[PDB]
């Protein structure tokens, strides 16, 4: 195992924004940084919180209906509102 | 009881800085905002984290020796480095 260095991780999440083009840039880097060694970082509800306040205001309105439970649902649901009427299908 | 409204609380902590004159301004408002309805906000270590990265760099160095455990120790220890060689004694 390794030492965690938590403060860079709170530093690295702070860079992410809505200037990132579309949801796919947001969901990718957040998979990169946040999954990199959380030993026990916070509870489930608080892990929603730092994710959700980052997001765009309109996407919070549609993800209000319905509200998700985990990050995976939140990452999926905020993707699906733009994945529907837009795609390039990768392989 | 009341609805919590968590997002204002993360908004209100963001205003605090090192432009606040001395530690006493920092420790007072943080007692006001953070104690106002945390139902279960986060774990103990994470509650250290949002407190500590706010603080001044030199105060992190002295509070490194020794590192505190709870917020109360952290609020006390970062006060004591300036409460020693400076006071107006209140009543």
């Amino acid at each position: 195992y390794k030492p965690p260095d938590i403060n860079k991780i709170f530093n690295a999440i702070t860079q992410l924004s809505e200037a990132k083009l579309g949801i796919e840039r947001l969901n990718q880097r957040f998979r990169k940084i946040w999954d990199r060694m959380p030993p026990d970082f916070m509870t489930e509800k608080a892990a929603i919180m730092t994710y959700t306040r980052l997001l765009t205001k309109e996407t919070y309105n549609i993800v209000r209906m319905h509200k998700p439970e985990t990050l995976k649902d939140a990452m999926e649901e905020a993707y699906q509102t733009t994945a529907l009427t837009e795609r390039f299908f990768p392989g």
